[PDB]
This record gives structure tokens, sequence and C-alpha cells, in this order.
């Protein structure tokens, strides 16, 4: 069992275990993969009311792996849930970016990823 | 552990199990939550490109918890992750509404739940 928790308002982490072994975890709320595997990355990112947002920048949301975008999102400054099933491996860095970080509350803004269970069955 | 997944495509529920504890599921796509608990609602709904779009009616997805709505998503007609941790009890219905079928891409479509462990180590 492997998941983990970034909370943006403090800047922690929180975690199945002491020291999870499917992953590494640093204070700016990146994560490298240490085992290779099936990932569940989610979270939700609040942005500032756009009644405060006063220029035309766009609320843009995007999670990298590596160099790589793994999704680009936006909408019109509304409650944004992020992520999905990624295949990962050893090595990978997964990480957000944010086309302004002023965007951003941080407050009930949160990600992070788990570990899949293999799923085989069927119905 | 206990995760499913039901995939739009073929309308069928990946699973932890051949009877997963925590949930109930059903061929329309919808769940029962058996045991009470932090959960991790996830999926992505993905849309038709616009110039399919016949209707008139916005890109909207809603997940219902029992007879109400746990949480509205729309943009304009991209990628859309849903759901976040929410807390769940026995007997909780989960199933998502569109507003349109049609504008919904059902290949690479799916949705499901996963009952998170604890959470009990911080930094």
């Amino acid at each position: 069992s492997c998941m983990v928790k970034f909370e943006l308002s403090s800047s922690k982490w929180h975690m199945t275990s002491p020291k999870p072994h499917c992953v590494n975890t640093t204070s700016d709320g990146k994560l490298k993969i240490l085992q290779s595997g099936t990932y569940l990355i989610y979270g939700q990112v609040i942005p500032v009311d756009k009644k405060y947002i006063k220029d035309n920048a766009p609320f843009v949301v995007q999670i990298y792996k590596k160099n790589d975008v793994l999704q680009t999102l936006m909408n019109d400054f509304q409650i944004l849930p992020i992520g999905g099933v990624y295949e990962l491996h050893a090595g990978d860095n997964i990480y957000l970016k944010f086309n302004s970080k002023d965007h951003i509350q941080k407050t009930n803004t949160y990600w992070g990823i788990i570990l899949m269970p293999d799923l085989p069955f069927i119905s």
C-alpha cells in the first residue's frame, strides 16, 4: 500500500508509511517515482475567484512526467480536479505547472499519487 | 485493498477482487458504497471533437451522491478529470450524469473509486 497527499496550504505530505517504498517527495510538492507501475494521480486545484483576477491570463494547470506534459487543463477559474490513471517508471519525476501561481488558492488545494493495485477481475 | 474502474467503451468494471468488499457495482456504471470510509473518486471524461456536436447543450458532468449533486464539472469540450477525496458512507449511491451522452467519447472515458488507506505520516 503506497499513497501520498500534498496539502498546498501547509506544504506537507500525508503518507501511508514513514518512508513510502513507491515514491520520494519534496517540500515543493514534487515527487520522484521509485516503483514502476500504474498510478492514480489526483488532486483539486482551487483558483482565486475570477472577480479578483483583472487580466486575461488563463487559469491553466499542467501535470508533467519528467519533461513530458501528461495533461493540460483549463477552465474559467473554477475548482479543478486533476489527474487520472497513468503508467509510470522508476525514476520519473512528477510535478505540477501553473500558468500563474498567483491564480492558486492554497487553502484546500491538494494533489498526490497512489500506487494502484492490479485490477484483474472484470464484471 | 478495494478499487474499481468502469470502462465506458465496454461497460465493464475492472476490479481488485471477484467481489470487492467496499462497493457494489452495476453494468449501468453506477455504484453503491458498502464500507464507510475515505474514498478517492476519479475518472476522465473525454469529449468528442466539437465538429461532431449536433446539439446545443453545454459540456457538463455531474457526480451524484444519493439524490444530491456532489460535484458539478464543466468546460469547453476538453479533457475532464473528475472526483477528489470524499468521506462516504455505507449505502451511498454514486453515479455520473452527463448533459448529453452524445458529447462523450466512450473509448477512453472511465471512472471509479478506491477506498483510501489512512495517511498518518506527515511531512
